[PDB]
Order: structure tokens, then C-alpha cells, then sequence
């Protein structure tokens, strides 16, 4: 019965402004590098060991990865980063408050946009004051035209996460190695839709705790045996 | 140049303040270790130096100072590869002792060979040894074969295990254009300033590179170096 660890992360500087971060790497608050050395502590209770370790490209999940390995003394295991597992990328919104975006967009297509699976935010425009900070960043310059998004609906979002999981997670559970994923809550929700099965509707009523590991008990076809489960008091 | 690549030397271990022999070890940086990386990092930061891959061994104090170098040049987000290949030295049975109990348990006569002999080992790790099982048996070196897993090295030892991971995986990567940081240990990036410069075991023994301190070389297209080894930081460094 493999074991699979998820973990998201917790608060970060821009929520504390309540701003959209989306693809804007913002960094970790105080408080959620607390949460994080709170999840690694409950690792390290359970004595949870793991063989491998993937995350996004963005520094509140890897920091997070980071004062988990620090805190389970693995801090040697292998790490993986891949922008598939970055938070949802949410276009010309980003770095807007909630007031900002509903005297933008209207009250209407702000709740169009809340409870929607597959309506992307507005674009990111080349005029936007992050345009240049996230889609010229380096780190980006491999993806095709295709690939860089200017936004995302939470479906593209987990259509690009998947082939992640697929293509370099899954061959890893295969060979028994156990996981640790650190990452955000748009992707990993990807990750627990298609693990689950669950409904559009479903998925999107699904909302992670941060700062907590999420444990998934698979059988030999990587179905989930039971639902998942916390780690901690 | 063609190449530019980056080594940088870890500072401080906790087993440096007992004065104990870390080698394979797993000691964490001290406070001033982890003090001197967070410099190195931000005279990286103020070069404005950039990175594609990093390369580190599998001990914490190495990895660490990546981190932190990483961490402070807003880079956190570069691939990077671990390996045993990047370790520090091996002090086989000296592993957990310091000066005077290594003198009084092997003699003056054969701490003095210890001391300028490129290529005379330290007596092996035995599994009386009380960080045997601490190291020998860590479940990171399960993988290795029978024959990689050394019980003591030499310095010709480390560098003969450190050399075919810098051929196979990090002279790719350079001959890509790929820039490299190189964060590991005394012995290991010996082996790397030993290849690259041509040194002789002579020289290799006598030079100490820095701690927490950038080193940058550059590098024409056989991955010559066109000019010494440069440091980066303020002056008083
Ligand atoms: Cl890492």
C-alpha cells in the first residue's frame, strides 16, 4: 500500500496585503514558515521517511519543502521543481485586492469567477505592472508560447498539473519510492481530482488546509484506498 | 570567457567547536557557518551573478550553505542535483575524535604522515567504530556499491571518486552553457581545482580555499581556466 505525502503552503506576504499572488513568488509571511516547521515537526513525530520530493518553482512551496527536510533530518533526499505545480496563474488579477477587482470587473463576473471551474480570470496584458516580473522571468524560458499562460481557470491549472504527476510522479510511486509533495492548493487540488475522481463541483468545494501533511494510501493501481488524512494533534 | 563557473566552500560545522573530526559526518553548520554563507550569498547578490543548475554533496552543511546562497541571490527556484561524489573526505576510524586523542591513540610519527601524504589512508571505519552504523549504515548511501562505499580515504581517494561525477555530470552541463554553482567541500572541490588547474599533488595539499567565500573561475572552450581563481566579496574578506 504505497504512501503519498502532500503538503500546502501556508501564508504568505501577499495575503497579508490580500492581494492575488497567483504566479507572483511571493515569499512566506512569518507565520506560514511557522505552519511549515509545525508540518515538518508532525512529519518528524510519525517518523515519516521519503525517497523523493517534488515541488513548483515558486519559493513559499520550496521554502516550505525546505523547513519540512530541515525538520524530518532528509534534508539530503532529492528535490524536484517544476513550474506544472505552481499556484493557479491568475492573469491581469494578479497583485489586486478584492476591492481593486470588483470596482475592475464587477460584482458579476467577480462571482462568476468564484464559482467557476473553467472561466479564466482577464488576461495579464503587457502593460500590467507584473507582466514583466513573471512572464519575462527567466525561469519560464523553456516553455513554448503555448505553455506560459497570461491566465488560468482552475481547469487549466490542473490540466497542466497533471502531466506532471503522470510523467515524473507516478513512475516514481511505481517504483516504490515515497513521495513528498510540496506545493499549492490549485495544483494539488489537480492532483486530488484525479486521484479521487472527484466532480468539477466537488473539486472546486474542496479547500486544503494549509501547513498540514495530507496523506493518500494507494493500492497497486494508485487508487486511493480511503479518503485522505491529517498529520498532527 | 566561454564559461563561467562557481565553487563555494561551506564555513563552520557544530564538530568544528569540539575541534572532532567530521568527514562523512553530517555535522550542521555553526551559527558563523551559516553566518558566512548568508555573505557569500549576498556577494553574489551584489555581482548580480546568475545560475541554471547547482551541484552539492549529500551532507547538510553543504546543502545548507546552498541554501542560504540560493536563498539570498532570489534563485531558490535552480534545479539541484546531490551526490555522494561531492562529500567531504572520509577520516575513516578518526571520524568523532579529536587532536589529542587521534595523537595519543596513533602516535606523532603517524599523525605527521597524515598530515603531508597526498595518498596514505586514515585507519578504516570498523563497526565497533561508534558512527558506524551513524554513517555506514545511513539508508543514503544504500545504493552505492559494495566497492564505492569507503570505510577511510585519502586525499587521492576522495578526489578519484569526486572526478568521475565532475566529467560525466557537471562538464555537460558547462559545455551547454549551462552556468553552474558548485556548493561543496574542502576535499571534494580540491579534487575540482586539482583537475582544472593541473595541480600537483604538492600543490593540491598545500592550498586551503577559503570558507563561505565565492570562487569564480572563467573558463575557455576546453574548460581551461584563462586566469587565477578569483574571490568575491569586500576587500577585508
Ligand atoms: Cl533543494
Amino acid at each position: 500500500a504505497y504512501k503519498l505525502v502532500l503538503i500546502r503552503h501556508g501564508e504568505s506576504a501577499w495575503n497579508l496585503e490580500n492581494r492575488f499572488s497567483g504566479w507572483y513568488d511571493a515569499d512566506l509571511s512569518p507565520a506560514g514558515h511557522e505552519e511549515a516547521k509545525r508540518g515538518g515537526q508532525a512529519l518528524r513525530d510519525a517518523g515519516y521517511e521519503f525517497d523523493i520530493c517534488f515541488t513548483s518553482v515558486q519559493k513559499r512551496a520550496i521554502r516550505t519543502l525546505w523547513t519540512v527536510l530541515d525538520a524530518i533530518d532528509q534534508m539530503w533526499l532529492p528535490v524536484v521543481r517544476t513550474w506544472r505545480l505552481n499556484e493557479r496563474h491568475y492573469g491581469g488579477l494578479t497583485g489586486l485586492n478584492k476591492a481593486e477587482t470588483a470596482a475592475k470587473h464587477g460584482e458579476a463576473q467577480v462571482k462568476i469567477w468564484r464559482r467557476s471551474y473553467d472561466v479564466p480570470p482577464p488576461p495579464m496584458e503587457p502593460d500590467h505592472p507584473f507582466y514583466s516580473n513573471i512572464s519575462k522571468d527567466r525561469r519560464y524560458a523553456d516553455l513554448t508560447e503555448d505553455q506560459l499562460p497570461s491566465c488560468e481557470s482552475l481547469k487549466d491549472t490542473i490540466a497542466r498539473a497533471l502531466p506532471f504527476w503522470n510523467e515524473e510522479i507516478v513512475p516514481q510511486i511505481k517504483e516504490g519510492k515515497r513521495v513528498l509533495i510540496a506545493a499549492h492548493g490549485n495544483s494539488l487540488r489537480g492532483i486530488v481530482k484525479h486521484l479521487e475522481g472527484l466532480s468539477e463541483e466537488a473539486i472546486m468545494e474542496l479547500n486544503l488546509p494549509t501547513g498540514i501533511p495530507i496523506v493518500y494510501e494507494l493500492d497497486k493501481n494508485l487508487k486511493p484506498i480511503k479518503p485522505m488524512q491529517f498529520l498532527g494533534d
